[PDB]
């Protein structure tokens, strides 16, 4: 047991190892007890209250704001130490903000959640071919399957689920009257390219991340100046890299179902993006939409690897806290959009889902048989 | 440094020793996750949504008891250890909620206030004699003077504290028009009855607890009924006594000028209690009133035994997260009163606090002279 519980501080507080510059890993609390008062001094005696539409604005931002800095003294690090520890308690500060939110929401009905995203923004009220396809969101979408597959460490589980939701967005656009969107872009500009180009460079830098020889001086020894710039960009990039692997030839029904978990996990937060952003109609540009999705992405990094933890290590006994509260937003999420999404569907299937649901273990099976085989041949 | 990284989680997260009956401290975070999940998926799916008020307060209400359930899982629970230590996670996580919804409060102004404040209650809109005078609020008055004696473990500054409180708020009653609260309510009948019996009661309790020899049996071994009735109920009881020497004859003035902050700040929370019930107009009866009390002495049990335990230990090197938090709703609290109460004041002096600043300074001076001849005599 004495292993019971230290294997869970390698999964939700990594600690920092090689500390040689020690005034960036050393607490300053009560110098932020008193950054805090003096700070909402200033803005409870200076900042004018007179107008109340600005006052709860700045509160929210203020509530937010301080959460963070309660996060830093109280809330776990993940599995990542880098950039800074303190960087990922702010991230999963934000998790539980957005996870809480979402339990307001069951709460409330579909006009008082319509007239809190008016509050937000008043405009939502209101509301050679190929290569003009490709937009920003087209870069954000590249990058985030090269980001995926840098974290799942696998052809077969990538492609599993890059090729069954573009398959579920060109069903699930059957109701979706006004966009032309023919075949072709989710299915030839959207699986080969934006996913499989995403998925290539993320696994082709796995290979490099993996392999390489992790030596790490110290800031303060280099002498050369190229070297301090190399080492002070050095630190934003992985101290070191987790071998993945998912299936083994052995592997148990547990570990086999613990995969099958995974990818549906992992696609029910993809009908989570495409139903929120139609029960709830704004734009793909708007922060609303890719504001949330850039969020999910940065806590989908400590999330995989304290899933991969879990499910394999036999010495873990214990879910990271962030692949926790992974758990519920993307299962709230789905709860949102069923109670907001009672109108917008009448007759519609539910059989394709639970037709996805069984060609995903149709491919989580053919992918074990290709790896049992693999080691014969 | 193994040490002061060690010194830390004895006061931030203590642990269980000796456990035998391992069911009550195993997790089981995925089973809170499928009843938080079931939970909300039958809120969702049948609570009546068609009022926003009930649907405003209960969404309230369940971010709260989310939150709760949140902090079980990723708070520290302090240095106390029972009756367990989720129950004073869930503290924690009300003393974040709590800080935070003071942050919320100084942005607002006073209509906005008094509108929440209203929203609360709508009640709120529209507002032989000794024996007569003790009422359940003195009964309470008796026991958190017995609470926090147990705590401090000195007649000096309880009885310091005590008389200073007494008396500025019979001088602060000067400003109160209707009450004819004589000096004697506050003077004898406070001073003596209920503040000397509460802290008689604590030190009393204090001198039988640190002298206890601690021997805890298991619930399982004991055999007879009146032995596990005995051990289930004493598990509601301290399982150790620190003993608390606030002062030494070789103390240095880092010592002297901690106590001197500990009691500044102890009677900082009495002015924020004054002035609160008297900025926003509620009486003693209002749950705003006795269950915020209520609240404050449950955050006061873990506070005190966190800012003794940094302000003697010279291997701690860090103050405990509690302590953290209760020192930015005590200065919160005294800012929300100073920017609110900018009305009910036209020549009144602060020249008493600063009296009241030099009376506790020359109390703690004599408290280490009658300390240090102690020895000698
Ligand atoms: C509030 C609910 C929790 C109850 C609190 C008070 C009740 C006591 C009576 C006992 C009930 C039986 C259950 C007891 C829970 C076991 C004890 C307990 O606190 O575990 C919680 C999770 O909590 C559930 O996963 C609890 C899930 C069990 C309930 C599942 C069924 C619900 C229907 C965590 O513990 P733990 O020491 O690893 O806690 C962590 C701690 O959270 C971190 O801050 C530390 O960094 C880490 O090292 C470690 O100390
Ligand atoms: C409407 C629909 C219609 C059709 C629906 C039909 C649905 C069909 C039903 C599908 C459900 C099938 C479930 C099978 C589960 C088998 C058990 C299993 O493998 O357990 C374990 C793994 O599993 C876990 O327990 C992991 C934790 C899970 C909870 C956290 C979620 C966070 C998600 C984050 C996802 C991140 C995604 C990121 C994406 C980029 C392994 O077994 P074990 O022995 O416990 O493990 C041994 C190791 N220890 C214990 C010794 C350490
Ligand atoms: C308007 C008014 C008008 C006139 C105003 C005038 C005001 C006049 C101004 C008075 C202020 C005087 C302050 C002097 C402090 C000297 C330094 C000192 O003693 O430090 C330390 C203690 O002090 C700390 O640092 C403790 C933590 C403090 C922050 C947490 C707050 C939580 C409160 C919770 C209170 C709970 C109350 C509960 C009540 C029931 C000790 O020195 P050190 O060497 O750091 O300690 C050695 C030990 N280590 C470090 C090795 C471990
Ligand atoms: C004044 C700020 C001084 C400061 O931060 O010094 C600190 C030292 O100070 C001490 O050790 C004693 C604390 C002195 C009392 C201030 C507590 C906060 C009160 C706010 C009142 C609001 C002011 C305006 C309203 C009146 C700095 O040292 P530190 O390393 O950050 O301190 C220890 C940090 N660890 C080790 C615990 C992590
Ligand atoms: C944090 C780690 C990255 C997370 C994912 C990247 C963002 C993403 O995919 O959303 C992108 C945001 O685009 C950005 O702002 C990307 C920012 C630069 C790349 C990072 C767009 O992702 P999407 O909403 O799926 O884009 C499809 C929208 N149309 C084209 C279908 C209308
Ligand atoms: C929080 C948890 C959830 C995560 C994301 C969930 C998805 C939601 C995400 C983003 C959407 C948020 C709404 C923004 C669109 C509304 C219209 C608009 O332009 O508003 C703008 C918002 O501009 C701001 O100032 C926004 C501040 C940030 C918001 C919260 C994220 C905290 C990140 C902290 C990161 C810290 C570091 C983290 C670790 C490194 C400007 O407003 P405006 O149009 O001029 O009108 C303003 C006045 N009213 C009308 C609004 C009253
Ligand atoms: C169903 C609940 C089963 C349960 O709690 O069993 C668990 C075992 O289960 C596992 O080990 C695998 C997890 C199975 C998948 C459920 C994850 C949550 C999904 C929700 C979907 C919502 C359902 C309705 C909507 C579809 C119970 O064992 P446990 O000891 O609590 O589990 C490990 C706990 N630690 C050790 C990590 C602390
Ligand atoms: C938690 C640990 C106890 C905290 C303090 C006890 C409550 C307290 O003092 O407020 C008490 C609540 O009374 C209770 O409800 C006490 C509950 C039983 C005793 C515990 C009343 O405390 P107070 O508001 O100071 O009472 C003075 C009010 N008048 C008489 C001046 C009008
Ligand atoms: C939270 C952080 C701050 C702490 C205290 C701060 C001080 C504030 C404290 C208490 C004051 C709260 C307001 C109550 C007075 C208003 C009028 C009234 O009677 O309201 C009642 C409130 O009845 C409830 O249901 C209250 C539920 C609890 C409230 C939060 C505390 C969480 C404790 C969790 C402890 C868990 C375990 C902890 C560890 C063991 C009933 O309402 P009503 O009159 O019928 O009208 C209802 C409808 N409207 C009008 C309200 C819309
Ligand atoms: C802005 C600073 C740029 C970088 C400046 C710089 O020299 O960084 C070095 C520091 C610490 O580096 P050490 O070599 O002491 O620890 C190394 C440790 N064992 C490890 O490898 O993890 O990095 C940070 O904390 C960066 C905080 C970033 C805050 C955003
Ligand atoms: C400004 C922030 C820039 C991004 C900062 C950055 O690169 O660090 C993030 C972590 C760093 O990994 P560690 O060395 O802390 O953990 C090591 C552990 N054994 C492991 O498996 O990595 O890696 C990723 O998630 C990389 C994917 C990008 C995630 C956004
Ligand atoms: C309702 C249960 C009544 C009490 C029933 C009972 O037998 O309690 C024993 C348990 C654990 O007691 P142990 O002897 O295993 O540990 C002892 C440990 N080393 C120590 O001394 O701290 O106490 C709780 O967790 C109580 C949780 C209360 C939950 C509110
Ligand atoms: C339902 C809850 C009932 C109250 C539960 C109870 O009595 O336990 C609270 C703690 C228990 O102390 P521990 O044994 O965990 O810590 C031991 C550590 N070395 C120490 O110094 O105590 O003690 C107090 O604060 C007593 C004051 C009352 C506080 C309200
Ligand atoms: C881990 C990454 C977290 C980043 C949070 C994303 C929030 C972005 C908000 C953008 C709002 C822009 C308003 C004009
Ligand atoms: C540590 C003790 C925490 C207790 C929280 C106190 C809150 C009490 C609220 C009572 C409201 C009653 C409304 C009728
Ligand atoms: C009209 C389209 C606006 C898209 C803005 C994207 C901003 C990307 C910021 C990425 C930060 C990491
Ligand atoms: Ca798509
Ligand atoms: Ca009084």
């Amino acid at each position: 047991d004495v292993n019971y519980k230290m294997h869970f501080r390698m999964i939700n507080e990594q600690q920092v190892e090689d500390i040689t510059i020690d005034f960036f890993y050393r607490p300053h609390t009560i110098t932020l007890l008193s950054f805090t008062i003096v700070s909402l001094m200033y803005f409870a005696f200076t900042r004018d209250d007179s107008v109340p539409e600005d006052n709860i604005w700045r509160g929210i931002l203020s509530v937010i704001f301080f959460f963070l800095i309660i996060s830093v003294l109280a809330f776990p690090n993940g599995p990542f130490t880098r950039p800074h520890p303190a960087l990922w308690r702010m991230v999963f500060g934000l998790s539980v903000l957005y996870f809480l939110f979402l339990v307001f929401l069951l709460f409330l009905n579909f006009e008082q959640v319509k007239s809190l995203m008016y509050w937000l923004d008043p405009n939502l009220r209101y509301a050679e071919r190929i290569i003009s396809h490709f937009d920003i969101f087209a870069f954000g979408h590249f990058w985030g399957w090269a980001m995926k597959a840098l974290l799942i460490r696998s052809y077969g589980l990538c492609w599993t689920i890059s090729i069954t939701w573009e398959l579920t967005e060109l069903f699930f656009m059957h109701l979706l009257p006004n966009f032309a969107e023919c075949w072709w872009d989710q299915v030839i500009l959207d699986i080969l390219l934006c996913n499989g180009g995403g998925i290539w460079l993320g696994m082709v830098v796995c290979r490099f991340l993996e392999m390489r020889t992790y030596h790490w001086a110290s800031f303060k020894d280099i002498h050369t100046t190229t070297g301090k710039i190399k080492r002070a960009v050095l630190q934003f990039t992985p101290a070191s890299w987790t071998y993945v692997r998912w299936f083994d030839p052995k592997s148990s029904f547990q570990r086999v179902a613990g995969v099958y978990l995974f990818m549906i996990i992992w696609q029910l937060t993809e009908l989570n993006t495409f139903f929120l952003k139609h029960i709830f109609v704004f734009q793909a540009s708007h922060p609303l939409s890719w504001g949330r999705i850039l969020f999910i992405g940065g806590i989908t990094a400590p999330t995989v690897r304290q899933y991969y933890a879990y499910l394999t290590d036999t010495q873990c006994k214990r879910v990271g806290t962030q692949c926790w509260v992974f758990g519920v937003i993307g299962f709230l999420e789905a709860i949102v959009c069923i109670k907001f999404g009672q109108d917008l569907f009448s007759k519609t299937q539910i059989l394709y889902v639970v037709l996805w649901l069984l060609c995903v273990a149709f491919t989580t099976f053919l992918c074990l048989y290709g790896m049992i085989w693999y080691a014969e041949h």
